[PDB]
């Protein structure tokens, strides 16, 4: 209270400059090539900023960044902030129209290309930053207030129209300073892994840099037991965030791969108590935290440090408001719930509140409101998350009233996506389901219509994380006696060679889908692909990669051949 006030918090750049001044020789960044210390990071960043200010001397413009984590991409984030501008991650894994739409929404001037590999941009103004000329020698940095935009993340956008959520310097410095839920210290080594399109990345990067710690970048490829083990062992990562279902996957595959971490946060969806239990009894000294919050409130709203006693609950508490934030639980009538075991909506106040939804006034007025807190009448955001208090005054997550789902940490408005499928030519009806198989989520799509009507165009237009893992055509969507989609019925519906029939039984058991002579059109996804590859490696492989045998071999023709290359299909069943 009064930390709820944006102006009580410093700028990202003021705080970083403070760190760089105190800790010139501490590792700021550790990548495959070495480390960069604070003084070096600061210089590089200032130089690149000299270039930016030359081309965009007026504070407050949106600049893009592309490429997987590198010393250059971090440096770019810093240079952008230093110039009074804000960053937008343009993911080139995504379809052109989608990225172009983002850029239009925030008026993205120029993209700073750190991509190691050749950029097939072709619509967009990319400038490669590596080996850049070293422009005119200095510029005074604008001294902006803490309410300046640091970065943009987008609303789901399953309508086809994603809305920009502008987050502020104060949101970040609030997140990273004066907290109790994690120990932020100069000795911390934070794994930088999460997709920079979304807000866990915020914690992983700024948590370290604002505290004099080191960012340990994953430049080794998708996170899995071996890569994690490597980032911990060789590079000394002691602190990490993992979206709940990735945490689940790792714990199931190789629980000891968590060994060496002092601090681990997970969240982004409802935590699995069994997996939390296994990680904790496996690693009794681990400081484990359940982080909760919407992008609109900047990374975290509530966090809960996990205890022994929690391991007997049906759900891990999401705990309490972080410093610089406040929450209320509201009834249907708008009055705060003061007592245990009574469900209501989570409402948020404080320094984490984002600007609103750029170019959407209605959404903005709907969830960004003024509401009384204590005495004062404060700006607030309504999460749409139903929770309840427990005996100890800790929040306990219930769920949502609208159709919004988390798909392995990704935010989707499912109804709008479904409707998007209905609009496709020759498609009568469509049902979208998210499934909880194997600690992980799957997005399953069943549609009715012309037999030729499969919506491949639409899928090519969807950002990758919005594409169903299975698209099946059906006779009809099963209705119950009450007229409601019969979900169990639907999932139920969704269920040759010597070794070709083995691969397809395996895939069936793992995916919950069909045989007949493709994994990622069959209900596979990146997490399940991890598990499958790990099985295959248990079996006398590991020349068999996440890349080779699955993506290059994804048919089950190509996979029955890649399998029958080294070993037998029936063996994996008991591995
Ligand atoms: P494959 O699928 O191709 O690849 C696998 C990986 C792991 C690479 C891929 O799936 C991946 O990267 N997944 C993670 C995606 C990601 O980085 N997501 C961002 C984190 S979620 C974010 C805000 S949010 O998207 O708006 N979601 C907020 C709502 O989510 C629910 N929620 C959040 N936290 C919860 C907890 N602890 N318990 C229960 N529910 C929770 C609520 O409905 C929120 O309103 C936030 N900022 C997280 C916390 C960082």
């Amino acid at each position: 209270n009064s930390l709820l006030d944006l102006y009580a918090h410093p700028t990202v750049v003021a705080r970083f400059s403070e760190m760089a001044a105190l800790h010139p020789h501490r590792e700021a960044i550790r990548d495959r090539f070495g480390s960069v210390d604070y003084r070096q990071l600061l210089d590089s960043a200032e130089q690149l900023s000299d270039y930016l200010l030359e081309h965009y001397p007026q504070p407050g413009v949106c600049l893009g960044v592309y490429g997987e984590y590198s010393r250059e991409s971090i440096t770019c984030l810093l240079a952008i902030l230093l110039s009074g501008h804000h960053y937008l991650y343009i993911d080139l894994k995504q379809p052109a129209a989608w990225n172009a739409e983002l850029c239009r929404q925030v008026d993205c001037r120029l993209i700073l290309d750190c991509s190691t590999t050749p950029t097939p941009a072709n619509g967009l103004p990319c400038v490669p930053v590596r080996h850049l000329p070293a422009a005119p020698a200095s510029v005074a940095r604008p001294c902006f207030a803490a309410d300046q935009i640091a970065y943009i993340n987008f609303s789901s956008g399953t309508t086809g129209r994603p809305k920009a959520i502008a987050c502020t310097h104060a949101g970040i410095t609030r997140l990273c300073l004066g907290q109790s839920f994690l120990a932020f210290a100069p000795q911390m080594r934070f794994l930088v892994n999460s997709p920079l399109s979304f807000d866990a990345a915020t914690l992983e990067i700024w948590g370290a840099l604002l505290n004099g710690g080191c960012c340990v970048l994953n430049d080794l490829g998708p996170l899995d037991p071996g890569v994690l083990r490597q980032l911990i062992g060789e590079r000394g990562a002691d602190s990490a965030w993992l979206t709940a279902s990735l945490f689940n996957t790792l714990v199931d595959l190789d629980p000891d791969c968590l060994g060496g971490l002092r601090q681990l946060l997970t969240g982004g969806d409802i935590l699995s108590v069994p997996h939390v239990r296994r990680a904790l009894l496996r690693h009794p000294r681990l400081h484990l935290v359940n982080g909760y919050g919407p992008t609109e409130n900047t990374t975290f709203t509530c966090c809960h440090v996990v205890t022994d006693d929690d391991l007997e609950e049906d759900d891990i508490p999401i705990g309490k408001a972080i410093a610089g934030t406040a929450v209320l639980l509201l009834d249907e009538h708008g009055q705060e719930i003061a007592e245990p075991d009574r469900a209501g909506e989570i409402v948020a106040f404080g320094a984490g509140l984002a600007q609103g939804y750029r170019n959407d006034a209605a959404r903005t007025r709907a969830s960004f409101v003024e509401l009384p807190y204590r005495g004062r009448l404060l700006r607030a955001y309504r999460t749409g998350d139903r929770a309840r208090y427990d005996e100890q005054g800790r929040l306990r997550f219930i769920g949502r009233g609208d159709g919004q789902v988390k798909l392995n940490g990704y935010r989707l408005d499912l109804p709008a996506l479904e409707q998007r499928f209905r609009r496709q030519p020759g498609i009568l009806d469509c049902a979208l389901l998210v499934r909880e198989r194997n600690g992980v989520k799957q997005l399953l799509c069943a549609w009715t219509g012309k037999a030729d009507a499969s919506p491949q165009a639409l899928l090519r237009q969807l950002p990758t994380w919005q594409r169903p893992h299975a698209c099946v055509r059906v006779e009809a969507l099963p209705l119950t006696a009450h007229g409601k989609l019969d979900r169990a019925a639907l999932l139920r519906r969704l269920e040759l060679d010597p070794d070709q029939r083995g691969c397809a039984q395996l895939w069936s058991e793992l995916l919950g889908c069909e045989v007949g002579a493709d994994f990622f059109l069959c209900g596979g996804n990146s997490l399940l692909a991890l598990q499958l590859v790990a099985l295959c490696q248990s079996a006398g492989a590991g020349a068999n990669l996440g890349l080779a045998d699955l993506q290059a071999n994804s048919r089950l023709d190509q996979f029955s051949r890649l399998l029958r290359s080294h070993g037998l299909a029936p063996e994996r069943l008991l591995e």
